[PDB]
């Protein structure tokens, strides 16, 4: 035990020295300008520099409603659906987070406090606002019109500014890293009346004609440079770069009116953040179509077993606002969920009203070791 | 000497109460009722652990049964579907005692917004107002039925991370009372004309406005799994033996042009001060002020300020102003404290000052149990 | 050779004088002078705050009423707006040594950077609750009709002190003989209206009533804010030196010389510590949202750029600080953790490299920084 409490004595201080020592530097890594009817999916090289802490992708496209009278109009996740998915592999080719779109922009909204890039609306006079669109798209594209849309997206491997775990050592000239994007297109992006939105930007009558025009993506890679030199070489942060913080996403169906559905944390990772759409049959209700949800333990005891809207109240307490329709936020930040400090753990829902077709998407944020 | 270890190895064992103990957010009563029929209740909380506070969550139906006349959300609105509420300890010791109002305006405060608001923003994908945490129709038009939503937050600790005011009651055995008193058919609904500080909805509709119904549901929140060393179990001996309180008080007495002033009373460390004035009725936004100040005597003011720039202030506090002739005052990092009963006062000086009128004055403040 | 012990003990003994000097003394906010004035009279003037202990900085109200006499067209408010009430203001330490420098849009900008948010704005929420502008403490009208006349409130925080909870940059205010000196050039009807294709960048509205605009009377009050009550000790009175020595200064500059495709570098200089950068691209007359800019950047002497971005980029590590954009053509910043200092890398630039330049185009530099009192 002791050898652990100065593993991790040494860890922070070296941490310490890391941060007040190298310089941040943020840099374009690549840009690229494509139609998704021709291609989607993109392998990304990351430059092999310094500690590596994370990648900004901004996104932007243009789409055209061709149909002949109607219009179609932004789902839920909008904007945040222009990116379908994300996998990260380091030199060694372990893989880091690998998730969809909207999760990644839901855990970066929930890590800001506050939609994320957002402006906020205030009563000042002075002219701040929405003035430079960071992340915008059109409420609704009419039949014969082209909206242009841009959407920002940050890929962690560092937990954040200041705490480095999670974060890539890429020194190793030989050995490249991936960031997989994989985008939306005609098929994924527009959806009909009545079908499912959840991975769709637009929605509405006029969605069989909609296409894109093009897409573009340029991604921005943040790292520290000139690294701190000691005696021993490079001063590194032992625990934090031999750890992974990861997103993951996956569904889980077997619902039934008034019947606990639970999702055990299945594996023994320390859970930051979950995150929970009950996508009720491609219906995406405001905590109507449930009782409760609750985190519970091995033990049949509830940590926070609440009402919609009292747990809503506590997401409010975190970002500011609520998350759109059907997403429900958990924080475990202080205290990750970690089965092996208590039985087993399940994330609970009692649904009140269960559709053909309903299925709970989770999305998590973890800590795990290497080996 | 000492003390310096007292409050050192206070805040030790704190660090290791939050550090080894496991927070709980638990449901304890639920109940729907007429507010005809009755409007106090007594909530048992449950004795166990280290008890942080409650969240009470209010749900009312209203409806407005006149002919023609509509009525409107008074400028507190649903923060008075909750009168007042009084905590009393397992030791019989009263902690908060306040009204609704001052406690969602503390509420506020202490999150440094809107208490559970949704703030507006340009983002394209649709967060917002989506769950309605705190919501009421701004009005209800004649023959028709508004259903609103409030919460409120009882503190006993200060805060996630300081437990000073905290409750230990995994022992006690005696029962801990929530004392609270409901919006009725008489407090809810104001005639044009009358006065609207207590109500939450007024107008010329409002003789035949009525509650369909009223439900609640206490959460209570506490540490379980309290950590356990040599002597026993590890506590914060200050935190425990000292209250965390919000009240209220109201005062009469205001002249035109004449400094009023409120005495703070001795032995409390007062965090933060709200003054409402009810002008008889009419809640102005500063226009009836001249300055408002905290004065020490034969020290002179320390913050005489105009009406505007005492809510610049505020404005940095809760990034927005409070209501109409509400205002705040955080005094946190250097709490209002004299040995000596008011050797400093909270002041009003009024330009305007009409019949019947008064200042209805709110504290947050520290004090020890002995 | 070492030695350097002496600067080590120097920071400790100056933190644990301000930390002492924090807890001892008592914050004291007053009033320190207010006048009304009619700006055809006069607009610049200097007031003389108090010498009582240690100064933190100076909360300055304005307001005014501004009546538009044209017979039929209107004005509107310029992306400045009433952050222009003050077109420039400076203040002197009792040692006569200039402190801040700068013009009240700049100042404003760094009050909202310091702040996270539009400085003393009121957000906008769902609560039923009627909170929201209730006080109109930075108020203006989007426009003022012809014949109209119309209100306005803005506040301006000059700081002495870094922060409420850091005094670097406060001054020692208690030689009887020498006064302080807090200088303020107001707007007036020369500056406040813009004719439509006018500059507006320094104006308060524009539009096609422009000329016949005028300010019916302006009024300020300035509030001085410091610390009384002084802890004393065995040598007398405990004060942070190093705090109490150095400047925190805003200032501002204007270059020109910029073409199209060129990177176009402003050198920061040497012995400041530069906290926070805001570069206004003022394309002669015409302040674009980000579309006449190819990247921005700031770089050292190795061709290495620290952050060379888009726009749109830019503006979103911005939106992460202030929660929301500045105005259009205002870039923001944050060196605030890591101040450039040119002492720790070679020289340092900040990098436009602009897409379109009109006519007597010029970017608008204004500067957060510390430095040696000697
Ligand atoms: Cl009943
Ligand atoms: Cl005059
Ligand atoms: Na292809
Ligand atoms: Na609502
Ligand atoms: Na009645
Ligand atoms: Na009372
Ligand atoms: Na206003
Ligand atoms: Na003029
Ligand atoms: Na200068």
């Amino acid at each position: 035990a002791l050898r652990n409490q100065q593993a991790m004595a040494a860890n922070l201080q070296a941490r310490q020295i890391v941060l007040q020592q190298s310089y941040p530097v943020i840099q374009q890594v690549e840009t690229q300008t494509f139609d998704p009817a021709n291609r989607s999916v993109f392998d990304v090289t990351p430059a092999n520099v310094g500690i590596v802490k994370g990648f900004l992708v901004k996104v932007t496209a243009a789409i055209t409603n061709n149909h002949a009278t109607e219009a179609v109009a932004l789902t839920d996740f909008g904007p945040a659906n222009l990116v379908q998915r994300v996998i990260y592999y380091d030199p060694d080719n372990q893989r880091h987070t690998e998730t969809s779109g909207w999760h990644l922009h839901f855990v970066n909204t929930a890590k800001q406090g506050a939609p994320f890039l957002s402006s906020m609306v205030t009563d000042s006079p002075i002219k701040y606002g929405d003035v430079m669109n960071v992340i915008d798209a059109p409420a609704t594209i009419a039949a014969g019109a082209t909206g242009e849309l841009t959407m920002y997206y940050w890929v962690p491997l560092a937990y954040s500014e200041t705490d480095l775990t999670g974060a890539v050592l890429a020194n190793v000239p030989q050995s490249k890293q991936r960031l997989k994007l994989e985008f939306a297109n005609n098929n994924t992006a527009f959806a009909a009346v009545g079908a499912n939105p959840l991975e769709a930007i637009y929605q509405g009558a006029g969605a069989a004609d909609c296409e894109f025009e093009e897409i573009s993506y340029t991604v921005y890679q943040s790292y520290l440079d000139q690294l701190p030199v000691g005696q021993n070489g490079y001063i590194l942060p032992l625990i934090d770069l031999s750890t992974l913080y990861n997103l993951e996403n996956s569904a889980q169906a077997g619902l039934t009116p008034n019947v606990d559905f639970v999702v055990q944390y299945a594996n023994l990772y320390r859970y930051l953040s979950t995150i929970a759409v009950f996508d009720n049959g491609g219906s995406f209700n405001a905590g109507t179509d449930i009782n409760y949800l609750s985190q519970r333990t091995a033990n049949f005891s509830d940590t926070r077993k609440l009402d919609p809207k009292t747990w809503a109240a506590q997401t409010r307490r975190r970002i500011a606002t609520d998350f759109p329709k059907g997403v429900y936020y958990c924080d475990n930040r202080d205290k990750p969920i970690y089965t092996l400090q208590y039985g087993n753990v399940g994330f609970v829902v009692n649904p009140k009203t269960v559709n053909q077709n309903a299925r709970l998407l989770m999305g998590y944020e973890y800590f795990t070791s290497r080996t």
